[PDB]
This record gives structure tokens, C-alpha cells and sequence, in this order.
């Protein structure tokens, strides 16, 4: 049988002892000890402050566990006269030549109706006179047989008649035309002027009408502009408030979990604290009202007196004690095996002296003999082998699972699409150029002058004074006078 | 005398002893144990480490709590009355002759009917006279008659020839006049309205212009805010898991700093087995392993103490009829250091652990006055914590909060802005259709031919002119002598 | 010597017992108590039940902790003459003044003819006729001389009819200026009116084109500022959410704390109650098992019996021990310096009679004789100092820095600038006003073929008198003075 039960080993039991006194302090109480969660989480901050106040009561409930713990020719001789021929005068001419006794000879046709022209020349005037006169004289002597030269003047004035009315015929249908025209131009340029003036009436109420709508729509568009901006504004200045809170409500969540150990950490030592006024409280009846028999308890040694002595939050004890001067070892059994009956002392230890053995008390060597009345013994020589874990209580701490499967249970991940606003760059309101138009008009109304009708020259009974043949005949004369002279001026 | 001090009962008291030896386990310290919070909280997850660095130095805080436990045109026409009147007699002329202003008048045309019928008459009346006395040339009348009234009618109607052409002329020139100054007038407008219409436009497109621009800063802004209000939106959403998982971050380490309280008990009791059973030996019953001590022997462990106990434990025992104390005669005798035990007739001391009886005597037990008792109660209460009492959420929550809800941002309404639109395309179609129009208003004049005649020199002149030469030109020849 | 170990002090010694039962009750357990966190934290409140949700699984974490505890010539040589047709008529009345019977004697003379008016009243017809009459009836009787009085009837035709011819050119000529001045006219007046009509037409067609430019974009622009709109108030919704949820999140971390203290302090009084099991299970082992020489342990008093008992949730101890019914106090000396050596009791004190020493128990008055068995004598009598600090754990509170200090290190300030749209105000969309050309043509479309009042009459009086032969010889004779001038030269 070699166990631990029976093998012999070297123990030091005292043989002389000295008195020791030994000072025990034991708390009992702690300070009741409050804490400003304010002053302790922010401090001095305003913004930490003014934050904290929202987060409920939760000092006061933290403050209550504390709380608790405690041619050349012609041009210059005859005058020149004009006729308006209708398509007979010229013929009349080549019928003429120059012989006026021609005049009835051949008068024109024109359309049906014989004619002659206007004219009179005094040669003429002269012969038709005589015709006139030398019938009615001859009348008489010839029995009206001499009447007959009367006929040419007749004839003559009534053929003058129908070619001064043809020609004045085409006068008055050229006249009727003239004034027609005029009447019916007028009537056009008047139509067209009320149509200019009816049009530029609608053009200038459309586009005053619409310089309106474009200033109501920048008015408008200036106020809508101004609330959005406003609203734009406060919008901003809210976001800016939120993203500084939520910084600042991440520090405060944070040093809360400090404030909370530090809670714990307080209670948990005036738990021990607890457990040390349950100890006081045996090492006062256990060692002031008695005598302890256990070793070191009670001070160092063995317990003589005690005397307990108050202090400022715990108690003190003065234990008296003697403890051991000097000691020796001795060879000491538990048990020793005679002949298979187990042997152990009841109250004491084997201790041997060499050669025999002996029963001592463990506190002090003094060896006495084995007796029947001084050892148990036991029926076999084996031993019981019992096993004691004092475990402490193993906590169940949290089990977590990924902070991704915890998130994906209630997280919103969203993302906002980008604004998209209509592109009004095609926008084009394009311009207008008619200063070619008005430059035309303003050169056809200074160029319009140069149509005028100059009055002076409509009535024009234009008229040389020839000069009469006998002052050519004058000039003829003077002019050779003035050179005869001359033959004799040279020499 | 009815309490449990004096009636008594059945105990087991041993009788054989066997060696028993108790191996017994005390812890006395932990292993030092860190916590990184960022791989406890977040792990692998980027946006909660990001979030994490801001709550501040709190892994710290906790790892030192654990370190530490370690008279206006009209008029003119008088031929249709004449012709009327006449009825294509032909010698009805003299009778048809018309009136103006007491002028008679008779067109000039004479057809040679008329002609033959006033010569006849003028030739009648020279024959006839003298021949039927001087009454014989009356019939000269007519002849004389219609040329002077064809005169008049000649006369009156070029009047009325030169008095429309003075009046056409006269209104021609102020009617030009006042053209020209209409035209003025329509290129004046046509002028201003290009300005305005053109500086219209040019407004136009600077408002367009502006407003894109406009429109461009608001979308940019925000777009901005959106992408603000997303990170902020999701980042709340995940504080709150970092704030719910810090809880249990913080009872992982409140019981871990409880843990490490009891192992300091642990410790001392550790102490007090190495003091009262290594260097002593205990009267205690199964402090220091079951049974009675007799040695113990300490050894070391990782973080503990093992303890051999060797002790000795009852082999057999048999049951007794015990009492803590008996009432004789008045007065309670209770022995001292013992327990009274009946042989089934008589009392004896014995040692509570042991079956050795011994007789009754002064000095075994003590003797009291009276026989009551006197009755304690000890209650060994544990401490009742003082926890938390909270109010509703409702009545701590309206102390600080700012109901808000922001009313609905309104706007201006434009669509009522029109720009009316003009349609002049009658004014356009007239003036073209007029200007198209005034070709027919031209005058297209009969022609007149014009024919120019010399008033040429008499042959009597003519005879007299050479007769003047001649006599000219013998002066000079004469002279020329 | 001074110290405690030699006071001769005075204490209590009992000296009469009386039987005592104490009833002591030690927990041993706690009722199994979990914690609803919703309940506890929100209570009734949906917001903060919805907001809660998000906070994870602690509450299985913490309620896992809990459940474990249980012409070459002609203009240059004569003279010139152009009258009017109102002067000629106006002279002619001249001439017959009122005597309808001077016709002849003035008649005008006009380019070498001779010319009358062609109008005759009813006293000029009558003159001539009987003129015409006279001479035919006179001639027979006055032999041929009483015809002469029939020239003038010849004369007057012969002038009319040549006044007549005259008449008729000037008035084609003045047709012809008419018509001409006229048809130009109205070709210039034909370009201004489609000049007019083309300008109208651009203007019109770009005045509809900005007025369609404008309807797009007031189009426009009223979506756009739905967009906004909508936008904004979305913006402003999410807003007002986070702003509230933000509150509501304060108050649950501040609530949370309060419930983590709950927690705390729970699993801390189960340590004590475990603490308390372990000395219930020595109490069993000691006092009902057993018999205790510890004071006060197992009831109070000296140990005489115990019989347990169970509890709901406990053990409850029926001690049965002896008190001391009457006590004295004794002068005592935990150990008496003799002859420089110390002597000190073995298990007992030293009571004194007041004139001997004995030894005695602590717990009874027996007094014994001193011998070399009961007491102990050490060496010397010095005494050992010793002390006994049994202090508890002094936890390593958190020592954070100030808030400023943590926060400045990952914080983020920032405030939005301002917003600052274009200015628009500016834009005027000036109007237009051409009331006055407007009524201008309006007017002039009225007045166009008015009739004037004060006709001018046409033609001119302009005379060119040329020089005269009487200076065209002295001209030539100039001319003469010239060459004699050269003659002199020569000579
Ligand atoms: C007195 O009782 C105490 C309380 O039970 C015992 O402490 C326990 O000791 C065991 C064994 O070491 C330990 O179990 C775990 O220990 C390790 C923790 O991770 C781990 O390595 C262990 O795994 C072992 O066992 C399994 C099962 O076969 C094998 O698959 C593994 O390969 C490995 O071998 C095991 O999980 C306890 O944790 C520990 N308790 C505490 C609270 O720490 C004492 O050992 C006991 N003493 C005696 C002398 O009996
Ligand atoms: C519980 O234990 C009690 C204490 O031991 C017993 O009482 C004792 O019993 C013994 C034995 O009978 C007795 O001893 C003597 O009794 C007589 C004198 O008192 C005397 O006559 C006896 O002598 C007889 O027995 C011996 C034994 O060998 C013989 O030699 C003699 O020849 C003779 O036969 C004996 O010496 C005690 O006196 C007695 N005590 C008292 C106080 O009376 C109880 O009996 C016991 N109970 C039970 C139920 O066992
Ligand atoms: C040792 O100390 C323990 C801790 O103090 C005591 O337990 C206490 O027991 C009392 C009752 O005796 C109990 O008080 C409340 O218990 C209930 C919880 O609210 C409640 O029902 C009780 O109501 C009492 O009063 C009403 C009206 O008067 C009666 O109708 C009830 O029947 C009842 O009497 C009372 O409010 C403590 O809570 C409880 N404490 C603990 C921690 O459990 C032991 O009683 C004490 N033992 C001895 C022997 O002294
Ligand atoms: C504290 O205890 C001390 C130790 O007991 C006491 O000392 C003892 O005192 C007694 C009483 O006097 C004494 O007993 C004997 O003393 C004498 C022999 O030494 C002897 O003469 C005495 O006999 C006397 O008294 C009896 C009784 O009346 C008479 O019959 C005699 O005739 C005679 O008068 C007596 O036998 C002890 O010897 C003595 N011890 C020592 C060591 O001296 C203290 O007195 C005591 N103190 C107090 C204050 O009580
Ligand atoms: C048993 O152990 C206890 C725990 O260690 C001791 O109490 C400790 O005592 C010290 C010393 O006083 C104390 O430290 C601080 O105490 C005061 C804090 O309020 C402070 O005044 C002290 O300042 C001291 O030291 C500085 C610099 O060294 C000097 O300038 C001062 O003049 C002064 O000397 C010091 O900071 C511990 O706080 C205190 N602990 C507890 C838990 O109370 C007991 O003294 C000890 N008992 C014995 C008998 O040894
Ligand atoms: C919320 O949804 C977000 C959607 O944009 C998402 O951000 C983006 O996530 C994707 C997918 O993980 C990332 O894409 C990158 O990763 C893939 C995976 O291998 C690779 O192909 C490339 O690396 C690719 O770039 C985006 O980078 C990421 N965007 C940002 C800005 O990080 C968030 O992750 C979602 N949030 C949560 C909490 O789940
Ligand atoms: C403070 O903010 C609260 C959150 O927006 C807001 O809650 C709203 O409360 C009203 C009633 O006070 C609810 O209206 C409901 O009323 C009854 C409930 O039984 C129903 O019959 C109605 O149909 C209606 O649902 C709102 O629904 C509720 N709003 C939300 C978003 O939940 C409070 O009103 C705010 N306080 C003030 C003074 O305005
Ligand atoms: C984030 O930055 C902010 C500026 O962008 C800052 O607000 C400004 O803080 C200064 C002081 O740092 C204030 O200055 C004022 O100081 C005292 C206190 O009122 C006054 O007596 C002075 O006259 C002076 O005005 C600014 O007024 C203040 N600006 C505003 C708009 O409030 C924040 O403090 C910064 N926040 C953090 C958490 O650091
Ligand atoms: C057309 O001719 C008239 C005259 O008949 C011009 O009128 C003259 O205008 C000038 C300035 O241009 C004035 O100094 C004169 O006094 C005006 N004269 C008269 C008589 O009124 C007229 O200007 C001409 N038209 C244009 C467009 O120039
Ligand atoms: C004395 O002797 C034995 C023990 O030695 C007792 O037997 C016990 O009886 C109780 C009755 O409740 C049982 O629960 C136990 O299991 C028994 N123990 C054993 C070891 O068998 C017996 O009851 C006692 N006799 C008297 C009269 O008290
Ligand atoms: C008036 O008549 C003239 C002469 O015919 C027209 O001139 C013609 O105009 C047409 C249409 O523009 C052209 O195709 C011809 O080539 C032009 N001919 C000549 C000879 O110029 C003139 O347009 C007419 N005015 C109108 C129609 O308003
Ligand atoms: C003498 O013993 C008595 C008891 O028998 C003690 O008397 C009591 O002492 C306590 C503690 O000081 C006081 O509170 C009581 O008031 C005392 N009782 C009486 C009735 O006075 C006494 O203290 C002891 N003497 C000494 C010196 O300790
Ligand atoms: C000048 O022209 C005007 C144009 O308004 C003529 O006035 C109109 O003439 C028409 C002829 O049919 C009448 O029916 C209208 O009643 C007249 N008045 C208006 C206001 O339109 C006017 O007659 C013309 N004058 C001349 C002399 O021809
Ligand atoms: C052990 O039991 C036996 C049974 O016969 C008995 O004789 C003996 O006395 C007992 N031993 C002790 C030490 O009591
Ligand atoms: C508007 O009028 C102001 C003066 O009032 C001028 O300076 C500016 O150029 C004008 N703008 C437009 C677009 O007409
Ligand atoms: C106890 O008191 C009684 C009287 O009540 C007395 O007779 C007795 O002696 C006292 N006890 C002791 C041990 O002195
Ligand atoms: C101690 O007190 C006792 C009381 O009996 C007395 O005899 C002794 O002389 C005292 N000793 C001292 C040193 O005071
Ligand atoms: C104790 O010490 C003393 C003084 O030195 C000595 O005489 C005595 O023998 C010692 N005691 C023992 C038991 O050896």
C-alpha cells in the first residue's frame, strides 16, 4: 500500500512558542459614493449636455443602486405749228405740198366720214372768203347761176367739223379713261392701307399681349425660385443639425458603456465588502467572545484573547496569539497498516522518535504511548478515494451571431435615384430682319416725289415770235454793209 | 416543554472508522482574458468598424476592468340726247340741238346728208334773194345756225376736258402726298415692331438660358442631399445594432468581473484550508474532506490548489435515541461537549463522532435554573438590490420631444401663362392681291399722232422778199463800182 | 511590556447556562425570473417597440445570463412766249369787256395764225347771222359792194376754227403727261405694297414662333417644378423620420442602461446566494452532523444540537444550544510575565481570584491550578508584531480623456454653404407702341379720295425775251472791231 494514507513524511510540529500580537483590519462599509452622469460623460461640453437630457433618467436610476450599497431754213423763216392727227393729217399733207388752192382737193376719209384738219392759214382764209363773196355778187347777174363758188366754203367748214370731232372723240374717250383709273386706283390704295392698319393693330396686340405673359412668367418664376430656395436652405441647415447629432450620440452610447463599469465595478466591491462584514462578524463572537481553536484564524497561531477596536469604516482586531518559537521535523504517519487493521490516532499524529512510535498533538511535541483508548482501528487496511471540484459558477455568456445576419434582418438598405429635370436648352425664340422691307419703303416714299405733276407745265401754249420778212431782208442788208467797209479798213 | 431541546430523536452515531483520503480542487486565479470589440461586435462587417471608431476609447475602458482582475366729265355726253332726239333723221339735226347754261349746243359731226341739206339751204337763200325781194334769204338761217351752236359744243366740251384734267392733276399731287407720307408711317411701325419683337426674343432666350442654369444648381443640390440623407439613413439603421450589441458586450464583461469576485472568495478559502488543515489539524467535521481530519497535503496546480486530504469516515454506525437536553426535577441538564445517548434504560455522555458512553456526572454536564428555553431567530438575509424604476416611455419621452412634420412645399402655378398667337394672313393676302391688281389700273392712252406744219411765206411775200433782194443786190453792185 | 499580551484587562466569564433554540434561515436559491426587454424598455409605445426591433437580439443575451443562475436756232434767235390757257380766256374778256359785238377787231394771234374762242353767245350769233343776211340781201341792190359786210361771218369761223386746233394738242399733251406721271406712280407704288406684304409675313411668322416658343417652356417649366415639388416633399418627409427616430433612439440607449443595471444587479445577488448555499452546506455538514466548538456558529451560543428543515427556497436550522444565563466579569491576562519569561495557558486563560492566578476556560468559570501541563513558558518575553491588511479588491476604474478630446478625433463638422440661384428679375419683355402710325393710315384710308377746295390752275406765264437783230448786227460788227483790232496789230 503505497497511497498518500499510509507513506510516512517529514512534518514540523513546534516545541517552544513566543507570543505574537497581530493588528487585523476588516472593512466593513464603504462611503456612499453618487456620480453626475453629466459631468462624467461630457463635462463642460454644451452640445454633450443639451444631447444627454433626451436620454431619460437613467442617472437617477444608476444613483439609486449606489445609493443602496450604503429744217434748218424752215426752223429760222416760218412759225412752226403742232396738230394732234388721228390718222388723216399726215395724208392731208402729202395731198397738199404747199398750194392751198389744194385744200378741197383731197380731203381724207377717215372711217367713213370726210375730214380736214383744223388748220387755217390766211392763204386759205383769203381764197374761201372770195368764194363766198363772188356767189353772193354773181348771183344776181347770172340768175343764181353764180351761186355755185359758194359750195367750197360750205363744204370745207363742214369737213373741218367732223375732223375737229374725230380727234375730239378719242380726247374724251382718253379723259373717261384717265379718270377711271385714277377713281379705281384710289379705290385699291385705300383697301390696301385699311388692310395695313388692321394688320399692324393685331401685330402690336399679340406681341404686347405676349410681353406680358413673359413678364408674369418671370415674376412667377422669380417667387418660385425664392421658396425653393428658402425651403432648399432650411433643408440643409436640418441636415447639417442631424449629421452633427448622430457623431456626437455615437461618443455619448460609447462612454455610457464606461459609466456602466464603473456602476459595476462599485457594486460588485460592495458585494465583498459585504462578504467582509459577514467575516467580522464571526471574527467577533468566534475570537473576542471565545477561544478559536483553528490555527491562524484569529490572528497568526494560536488564539490566547482578542480585543476588537472600531475604525473609520471597518473594524480592527488586536489578536493575541503564541506562535512557535522553534520546531524539528518528525517522521509522521496518518495511518500505520498492523498486520492489514488500519491504526490512526483520534486526535493527533503519529510521530516517531526513531525507534517507536507515538502520538503527539500536531500543535506541540510531546509523545505518548498508543493505547487501546488513544487510536481508532479499522477493520481493512485500504482507503476511500473522494473527489471535490469547487467549481465556480461558469457564466452563459452571449452567443452573437454575424453582425451581417443580425443586419439583414430589419436593415432598409435604399439608394435615391439622381434628380432628372427636363432640358429646356432647345428652347430657341429666334429673331426677325425686315430692314431690307423698310428700307424699300422709305426709298419708295422719297422716290415717290419724282411722280408728282408739274401744274406749270400742263397748260403750256407755247409760242415763238418769228421775225417778219422784212426785217430779213434788213438784216440781209445790214450784214453786207458791215463787210464793204472792211475793203477799205484792210488797206 | 414541548420543544425540540428536550424531546428527543434518532441519530446515527459511528461506531468503526476507515481511512479515507479526498482529493479537493480550489480554483484561485484566471487566466487574463482581452476582448477586442471591434472583432466581438462587427467581425468581418466594414461599415460597423467604421462606425465602431467613433464610439470612442470604451474597448480600452472595458480590457482595463479585465486586465486588472488578473363742271364734271358727265355732261359731255349730250350725244345720247341728240342721238335720242334725231332718231337717224338726219334733218332733224337743227331741232335736236341740247343746252348748257343757255349755250346751245350740237355735237361735230356732220355726215353728208347734213352737209348737202345746209349748203342746199345756203345756196337756196343767195339764189332766192333779189329774185322774191330781200325775204329770199331767211333761209341762210340754219346754215349760219348749226355751225355756231357745233362752235359751242366744240367749246364746252374741251372745257369740261381741261377743268378734269386740272382736277385729276391737282388731286394726283395730294394724293401722292399723302402716299408717301402712309409710307413713312407703315416703315415707322415696321421699325418698332422689329425692336420690341426682337428684343423679345433676345429676353426669351436669356430667361432660357438662365433658368437651365438654374435648374442645374437646384438638381445638383439636390442630388447631394439625397446621397447625405441615404448615408444617414443607413448608418442610424446600424448604430442601433451596434448600440443593442454593445449590451451584450457589457454582460460578457459584468460576468467575467463576477466570475473573477467568487474566484477571490475561492482564494481565500484556499488560504483558510492551507492555515487550519496543511499546518493544523481540524476539529471541523468535513471541512478539509469528508470526515474527520487527520493530515492534508498541498499541491500545486495550473491556476488552483489540490489538497490530499486524509481523513477518516464512519465504516458502520447504528442509530441512537439522543436529546440534547433532559429535564429532571425541574432543571434542564444538558451535557458539556457530548450528546446525551440512551442504553434503552439509562442516559450517558458520548462524543457526538464516536460511540463510547461514559456514566452521567457533575463534571460531564452542566445544570441550568429552570427548564425553558429561550427562542432566537436568526434570518441571514442576503442583500436586496434597490433596481431601477423607470416611468412609461410615453411620459419620458414627451419631457424633451420636438414633434415635427413639415407641410407640404407649394409653388407658384404658370400654366395659366398663354402667349397668344396672331393670324394676319387676310391683311397679307389683300395686300398681295392688290398689289397684283393695280396692273389693270394703268392707263393705256389712244394715241395721237403728232404732225407739225410750217406756216410757210405767201407767194405775195414770197415775190416781195425776192423783189427786196433784187433791189439789195443792184445797190450793192453799184457800189461795186 | 506595555502592549496588550500582559493588560491585565477584565472580561466576561458565563457561570450559569440556559438552554436556547435558534431558528436560522439561509436562501439557497433564487425563482427562475426572465425580463421581456420590450416590455421593460417601450412598455405600450409602437414607435418604440418598431425602433426597438432594430436593436438585435440582446434580450436573448441577457435573459441567456438570467435563466443560467437556476429747235436750237429757234430758242437762240427769237423771242419767246408761253401763257396759260386761264390768261388767255382772261384777256380775251379783256377785249369785249361786255359789248358782245368787238370779236374781231382783238383777236388773238397765236404762232402766225389768228385765234377766237370757240364759244359764241346768242347776241354773237346774232350779229353774225345778220351780218351773213345783210350782205346777201344788200349785194343785188348796192351792186356788188353790199356784200362786203359778209367777211366778218368768214372771219370768225376761219379763227375759231385755227383756236380749236391749237387747243386740241395741249390738251392730248396734257393726257400724255397725265398718264405718264400717273402709270410711274403706280409701279412705285405697286413695290412698296409688296415690300409691305412680305414684311408682314415675316414679322407675323416669327412673332407665332416665339409665342410657341414661350407655351413650351411655361410647358415645361410646370413639370419641372412638379419634379421639385414632389422631390422636396419627399426629402422633407424622410426627414421629419429620422429627425423623430433620432429622439426616440436617446431615450432607448438611456433606458437600456437602466435595464443593463437590472440585469446586473440580479446576477450579483446570485453570487450572494450562491455564496450563501456554500455556507448553508458547511452548516449541515457542521451543526447537524457533528458538534461544533465554534462560538456562535450553528445558533447562537455553545453548540448542543441541530435539526434541518426545508424551505420554499432556503434551509431553515433548528439550533438547539446553552447560553450563559448569568456572567460576572473576571480580571484576566491573556499571559503574566514571570521572571523575564512568559507564561502563557495551553487552551484557557488566566483568571484571577484577586490574590492567585488560575486557568480557566473561555466559556466557563472553573478555575485550575497552574502547572507545567496546563500552561506553556517561552524564552523571553518580547512579543511579535504582525498585521493583517485584508483589504478588498480595489477595481481599475475607466479613465476617459474629456468629450472635446474623444470627439475631435474622428468628427466630422461641416455646415452646408448657402444655396444661390441665378437672379432672373432683370429680364423686361419690353412693349411696343404704334397707335400713332396706326391712325395715321387709318386715316389716310379715309381722306385718299377727298375732294380738294382750292384747284390750281394750270400752265405758266413765263416769258424769254431774246435778243433783238438790233444787238446781233452790233454782235457781228464786235466781231469786225476784233479783226481791225488784228489789223492795227499788223500794222
Ligand atoms: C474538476 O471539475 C472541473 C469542472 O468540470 C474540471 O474542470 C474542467 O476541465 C475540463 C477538462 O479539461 C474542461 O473541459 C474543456 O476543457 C477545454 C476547454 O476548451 C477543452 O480543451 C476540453 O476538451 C477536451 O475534452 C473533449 C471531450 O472529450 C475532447 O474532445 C477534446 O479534445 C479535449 O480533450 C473541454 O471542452 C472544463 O472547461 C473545465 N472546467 C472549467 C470550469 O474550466 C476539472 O478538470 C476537474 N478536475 C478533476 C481533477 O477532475
Ligand atoms: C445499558 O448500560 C447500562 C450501564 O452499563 C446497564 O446497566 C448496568 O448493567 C450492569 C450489568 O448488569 C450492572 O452491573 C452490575 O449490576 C449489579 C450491581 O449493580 C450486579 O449484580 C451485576 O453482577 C452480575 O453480573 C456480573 C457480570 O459478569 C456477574 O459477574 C455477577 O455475578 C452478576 O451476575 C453487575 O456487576 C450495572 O449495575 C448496571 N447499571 C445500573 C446503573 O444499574 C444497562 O443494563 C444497559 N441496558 C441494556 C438494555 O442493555
Ligand atoms: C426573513 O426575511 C425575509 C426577507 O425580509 C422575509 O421574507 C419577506 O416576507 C415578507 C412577508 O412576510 C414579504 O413582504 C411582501 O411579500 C409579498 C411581496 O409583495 C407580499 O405578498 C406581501 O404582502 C404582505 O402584506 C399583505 C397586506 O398586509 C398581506 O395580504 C400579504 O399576505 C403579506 O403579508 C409583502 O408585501 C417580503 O417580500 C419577503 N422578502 C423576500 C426577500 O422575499 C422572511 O419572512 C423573514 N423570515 C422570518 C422568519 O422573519
Ligand atoms: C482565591 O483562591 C485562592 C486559592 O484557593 C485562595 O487561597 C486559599 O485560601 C484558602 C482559604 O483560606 C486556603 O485554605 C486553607 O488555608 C490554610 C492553609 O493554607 C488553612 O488555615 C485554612 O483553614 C482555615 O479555614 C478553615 C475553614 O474555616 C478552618 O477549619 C481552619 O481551622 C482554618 O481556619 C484552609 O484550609 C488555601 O490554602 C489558600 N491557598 C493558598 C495557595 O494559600 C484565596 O484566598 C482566594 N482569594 C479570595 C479573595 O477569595
Ligand atoms: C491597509 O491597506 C489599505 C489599502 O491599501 C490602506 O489604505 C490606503 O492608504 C493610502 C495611504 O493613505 C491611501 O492612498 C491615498 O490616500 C489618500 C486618498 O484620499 C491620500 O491622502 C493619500 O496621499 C498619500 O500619499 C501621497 C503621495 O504618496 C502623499 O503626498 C500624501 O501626504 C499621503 O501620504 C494617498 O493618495 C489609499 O487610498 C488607502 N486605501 C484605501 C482602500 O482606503 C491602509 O492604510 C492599510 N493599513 C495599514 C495599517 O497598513
Ligand atoms: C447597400 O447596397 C449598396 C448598393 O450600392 C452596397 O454598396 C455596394 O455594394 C456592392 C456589392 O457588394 C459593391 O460592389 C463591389 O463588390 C463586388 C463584390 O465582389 C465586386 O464586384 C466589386 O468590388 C464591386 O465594386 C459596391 O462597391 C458597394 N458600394 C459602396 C459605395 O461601398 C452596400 O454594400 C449595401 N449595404 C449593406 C450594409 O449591405
Ligand atoms: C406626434 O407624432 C406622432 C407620430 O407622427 C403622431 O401620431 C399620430 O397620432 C394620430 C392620433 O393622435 C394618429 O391618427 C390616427 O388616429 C386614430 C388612432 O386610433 C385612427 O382612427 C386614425 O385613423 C389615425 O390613424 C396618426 O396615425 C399618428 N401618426 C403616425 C405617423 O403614426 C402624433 O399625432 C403627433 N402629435 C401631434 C399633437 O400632432
Ligand atoms: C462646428 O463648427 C461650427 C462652425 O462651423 C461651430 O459653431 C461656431 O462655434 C464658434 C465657437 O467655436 C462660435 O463662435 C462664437 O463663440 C462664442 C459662443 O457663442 C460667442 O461669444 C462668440 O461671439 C462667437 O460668435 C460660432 O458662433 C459658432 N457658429 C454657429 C453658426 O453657431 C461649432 O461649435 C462646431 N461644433 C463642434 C461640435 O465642434
Ligand atoms: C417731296 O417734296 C416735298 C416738297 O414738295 C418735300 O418737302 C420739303 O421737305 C424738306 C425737307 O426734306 C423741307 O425743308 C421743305 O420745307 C419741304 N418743302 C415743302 C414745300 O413742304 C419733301 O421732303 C419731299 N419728300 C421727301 C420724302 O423728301
Ligand atoms: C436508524 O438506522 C437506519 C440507518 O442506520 C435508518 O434507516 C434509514 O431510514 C430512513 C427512513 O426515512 C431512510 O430514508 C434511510 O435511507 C435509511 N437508511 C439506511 C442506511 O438504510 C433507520 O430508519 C433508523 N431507525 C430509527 C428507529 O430511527
Ligand atoms: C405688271 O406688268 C408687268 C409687265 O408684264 C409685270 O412684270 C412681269 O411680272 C411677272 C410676275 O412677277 C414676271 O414673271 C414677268 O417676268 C414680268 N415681266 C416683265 C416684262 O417685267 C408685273 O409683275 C405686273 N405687276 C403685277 C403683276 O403686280
Ligand atoms: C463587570 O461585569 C458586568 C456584567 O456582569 C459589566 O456590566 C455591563 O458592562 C457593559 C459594557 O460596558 C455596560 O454597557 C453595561 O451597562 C454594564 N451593566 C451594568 C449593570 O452596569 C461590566 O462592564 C464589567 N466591568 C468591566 C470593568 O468591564
Ligand atoms: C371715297 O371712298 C370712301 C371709302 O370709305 C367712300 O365712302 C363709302 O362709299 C361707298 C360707296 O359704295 C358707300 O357705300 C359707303 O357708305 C361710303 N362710306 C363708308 C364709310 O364706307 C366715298 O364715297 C368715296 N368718295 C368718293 C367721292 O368717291
Ligand atoms: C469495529 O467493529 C467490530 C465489530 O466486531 C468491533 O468489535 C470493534 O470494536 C470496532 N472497532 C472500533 C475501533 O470501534
Ligand atoms: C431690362 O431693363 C434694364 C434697365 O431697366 C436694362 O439694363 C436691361 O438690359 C434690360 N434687359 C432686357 C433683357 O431687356
Ligand atoms: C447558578 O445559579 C444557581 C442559583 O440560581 C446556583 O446555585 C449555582 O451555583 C449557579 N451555578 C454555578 C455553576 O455556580
Ligand atoms: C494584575 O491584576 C491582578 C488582579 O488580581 C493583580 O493581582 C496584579 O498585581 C496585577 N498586575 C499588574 C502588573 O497590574
Ligand atoms: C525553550 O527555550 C528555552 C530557553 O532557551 C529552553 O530552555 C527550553 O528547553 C526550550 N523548550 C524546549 C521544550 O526545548
Amino acid at each position: 500500500e503505497n497511497s498518500v494514507a499510509y507513506s510516512n513524511n517529514s512534518i514540523a510540529i513546534p516545541t517552544n512558542f513566543t507570543i505574537s500580537v497581530t493588528t487585523e483590519i476588516l472593512p466593513v462599509s464603504m462611503t456612499k459614493t453618487s456620480v453626475d452622469c453629466t459631468m462624467y460623460i461630457c463635462g463642460d461640453s454644451t452640445e454633450c449636455s443639451n444631447l444627454l437630457l433626451q436620454y431619460g433618467s437613467f442617472c437617477t436610476q444608476l444613483n439609486r443602486a449606489l445609493t443602496g450599497i450604503a429744217s434748218f431754213i424752215e426752223d429760222l423763216l416760218f412759225n412752226k405749228v403742232t396738230l394732234a392727227d388721228a390718222g388723216f393729217i399726215k395724208q392731208y399733207g402729202d395731198c397738199l405740198g404747199d398750194i392751198a388752192a389744194r385744200d378741197l382737193i383731197c380731203a381724207q376719209k377717215f372711217n367713213g366720214l370726210t375730214v380736214l384738219p383744223p388748220l387755217l392759214t390766211d392763204e386759205m382764209i383769203a381764197q374761201y372768203t372770195s368764194a363766198l363773196l363772188a356767189g353772193t355778187i354773181t348771183s344776181g347777174w347770172t340768175f343764181g347761176a353764180g351761186a355755185a363758188l359758194q359750195i367750197p366754203f360750205a363744204m370745207q367748214m363742214a369737213y373741218r367739223f367732223n375732223g375737229i370731232g374725230v380727234t375730239q372723240n378719242v380726247l374724251y374717250e382718253n379723259q373717261k379713261l384717265i379718270a377711271n383709273q385714277f377713281n379705281s386706283a384710289i379705290g385699291k390704295i385705300q383697301d390696301s392701307l385699311s388692310s395695313t392698319a388692321s394688320a399692324l393693330g393685331k401685330l402690336q396686340d399679340v406681341v404686347n399681349q405676349n410681353a406680358q405673359a413673359l413678364n408674369t412668367l418671370v415674376k412667377q418664376l422669380s417667387s418660385n425660385f425664392g421658396a425653393i430656395s428658402s425651403v432648399l436652405n432650411d433643408i440643409l441647415s436640418r441636415l447639417d443639425k442631424v449629421e452633427a447629432e448622430v457623431q456626437i450620440d455615437r461618443l455619448i452610447t460609447g462612454r455610457l458603456q464606461s459609466l456602466q463599469t464603473y456602476v459595476t465595478q462599485q457594486l460588485i466591491r460592495a458585494a465583498e465588502i459585504r462578504a467582509s462584514a459577514n467575516l467580522a462578524a464571526t471574527k467577533m463572537s468566534e475570537c473576542v467572545l471565545g477561544q478559536s481553536k483553528r490555527v491562524d484564524f484569529c490572528g497568526k497561531g494560536y488564539h490566547l484573547m482578542s480585543f476588537p477596536q472600531s475604525a473609520p469604516h471597518g473594524v480592527v482586531f488586536l489578536h493575541v496569539t503564541y506562535v512557535p518559537a522553534q520546531e524539528k521535523n518528525f517522521t509522521t504517519a496518518p495511518a500505520i497498516c498492523h498486520d492489514g487493521k488500519a491504526h490512526f490516532p483520534r486526535e493527533g499524529v503519529f510521530v516517531s522518535n526513531g525507534t517507536h512510535w507515538f502520538v503527539t498533538q500536531r500543535n506541540f511535541y510531546e509523545p505518548q504511548i498508543i493505547t487501546t483508548d488513544n487510536t481508532f482501528v479499522s477493520g481493512n487496511c485500504d482507503v476511500v478515494i473522494g473527489i471535490v471540484n469547487n467549481t465556480v459558477y461558469d457564466p452563459l455568456q452571449p452567443e452573437l451571431d454575424s453582425f451581417k445576419e443580425e443586419l439583414d434582418k430589419y436593415f432598409k438598405n435604399h439608394t435615391s435615384p439622381d434628380v432628372d429635370l427636363g432640358d429646356i436648352s432647345g428652347i430657341n425664340a429666334s429673331v426677325v430682319n425686315i430692314q431690307k422691307e423698310i428700307d424699300r419703303l422709305n426709298e419708295v416714299a422719297k422716290n415717290l416725289n419724282e411722280s408728282l405733276i408739274d401744274l406749270q407745265e400742263l397748260g403750256k401754249y407755247e409760242q415763238y415770235i418769228k421775225w417778219p420778212w422784212y426785217i430779213w431782208l434788213g438784216f440781209i442788208a445790214g450784214l453786207i454793209a458791215i463787210v464793204m467797209v472792211t475793203i477799205m479798213l484792210c488797206c
